[PDB]
């Protein structure tokens, strides 16, 4: 009842958005809106839950977070040497030494968390991004330079690794976010974006550039398809032939799938080799 | 007039800088060599620039720059909990609030930007480098871990996709610096630098790694080319075969071309798929 | 015998560290960890060592590191307008205007430098990342987001372009870390991992992502090999073709090999054009 009420405000305000500004926005709005927040930063409330064995997605979720980009001001950031100017709060700002500790998680200088993003126990943030809306489980390793964008949903023990990114979906309201599930390695300079959907215990490869045009490549069946890596799905950067022959084409190619007994028994590297 | 003395301060001691240095440099010009970072930093100065339909470029500018590098020396930046060492003041420092209202650029947390580089109104950076000479015009996107480097001039309405990087042109002096149109589309993790020129309206998808050595590949005509997509190009990766068919090297393909009509018609997701 | 007797300290605490923690560490034992991460990070130590022209690997200087990562307690690292959370310190702190002076590195804001890492003087960091046990000789540039991972070894007038990543190796203890020898370019968004070594006056080409599970085609010879650049190699990213013609997979190419007089004449464009 208490959330179908916050709910509501949201969807209210999201519908007359086209009437709405920074300078008339009802206080009692800000208010809910910094509620959902709160939420999303706490874990509490997610913008995309598997029920049933069947991803769904909270669009009211996305919703409050939009409107938390057009009605909240800018304000200086003030990092001694320089300034920044930005609308959306910092994760990590009046948090106290217990409250880190509470938390499990390790944040290394210099890594930037937006308030709105959930991150569980065990996580270790190498100097990254993690943006509003999005769901880190525990144990996940964000390694250097790597991106967990808007809403994304990220399961326990993955581990993305230096240099790649997980795309952000804020828009299409309707869209899935990207999604990696439990126990997925993302390798060094890959991006899977657009809401495409990485499965349980999957490998990535470096340089895998995945998104929703991204034809994947199927070797052991022949099969292309585009949109989701199924569970143990070994993957690698491919090409695929022009029909004259004159060029190829970047794709995904799965070049090998693995139950989860094996995957706890084979290496990366030998997975990969 | 007045422009035509501060040039020729600049090159004037830019032809005598082998016999220069930071202990020894006139007070003079450490404040000409100032003027112009001024106004490279608010759009005044511009280092190339679309003259008469062609692309040109300021030597001039690119030597002041030059200069500040071998002449300021480097000073401790204090960032609190540790220091940096350099020698480029930083964009946003004595910045107020109305400075920044005013200047309608939105600098997400913790995006670094050196002073002497323009940008627009209507801009957003995500945390993300812009380096000195950089022109960013208005509406531009910077997305995370994105890179706009020296003297690259940015059009408007352009998305630079997470992890993408406009490669710096300081030297050679007569090189036209790295170059994206208006309303591009750069792709995450691609890479055009090396004074490649991507003209309007063109959509480059990810993973595109585009320099002077890079073989584009026009797949409608069959040509073979190299630093300039023209208006309208859409592209992505893709590989060229060996004469002996034993291996394939990479390469851009330009896939379709695109009038200014479809362009705004048509979403890139269709455009790629 | 002095460092006989601080490797003996670490060996022994290595052997029970599976009956060590954070609450019961010997006061000498965070003391002699702490002597190792200084010599890491003033140069005296390093990871691995060019002996009677073979690449060797210090395992004790290792397993101080690891020690760290399980003995030191998470402390706020305080940013004024965020705070981190890590037990690593960073490695320019406390250091006075005279000590950046003497070092002669140039640490553009915001690199980023865990200490245990020792930066050789005329270094240029971009904002980017070096972490523990790297060490980085004369003259390196690491551009911007670039990263030096653990115990990397990087060696003289190397150019780590812009986004390309040296991947770390702590474990396992016995493997010879990722090692860039003098004078080797490595191009953007390049990923060199896993303790793949690259050789003396190397030119690594955009977007090649090479570790221990790629393939290096050397299209002169024909062969097939991994793990290893020789000195004087141009290697640009390729595919290698399916057996049944369906696909290619990624893999990285040597497409010329130059000796030390050509590789100061000729230009790295030249070269890979």
């Amino acid at each position: 009842h208490h959330m179908n009420s916050l709910q509501d405000l949201i969807e209210q305000a999201f519908e007359n958005r086209q009437n709405l500004s920074l300078d008339t926005a009802s206080s009692d709005l800000i208010n809910a809106i910094n509620e959902v927040l709160s939420g999303l930063d706490n874990g509490q409330f997610r913008v995309a839950e598997k029920i049933n064995g069947e991803w769904t997605v909270h669009q009211w979720l996305k919703k409050a977070v939009l409107l938390s980009f057009k009605l909240f001001p800018n304000q200086i950031i003030d990092a001694g040497f320089c300034k920044f100017y930005d609308k959306i709060p910092l994760k990590y700002t009046d948090c106290s030494n217990e409250q880190f500790q509470q938390s499990g998680v390790r944040v290394v200088p210099h890594a930037m968390v937006r308030r709105g993003a959930y991150i569980a126990k065990n996580t270790v943030l190498m100097p990254s991004y993690v943006n509003i809306g999005a769901y880190i489980d525990e144990g996940v390793m964000v390694d250097t330079w790597a991106t967990v964008g808007s809403c994304a949903q990220i399961g326990k023990n993955v581990h993305i690794s230096g240099g790649a990114g997980i795309g952000g979906v804020l828009e299409p309201l309707q869209a899935n976010p990207t999604i990696i599930e439990d126990n997925c390695f993302i390798g060094a300079r890959s991006e899977i974006v657009e809401g495409v959907i990485v499965e349980k215990n999957s490998v990535i490869s470096m340089g895998v550039f995945l998104g929703q045009s991204t034809k994947i490549y199927n070797r052991i069946t022949g099969e292309v398809s585009y949109g989701r890596i199924p569970a143990g799905s070994v993957v690698v950067a491919g090409n695929l032939p022009s029909h004259d022959g004159s060029h190829s084409l970047y794709c995904a190619v799965i070049v090998k799938q693995v139950d989860e007994k094996t995957r706890a028994k084979v290496s990366i590297n030998d997975l990969l080799r």
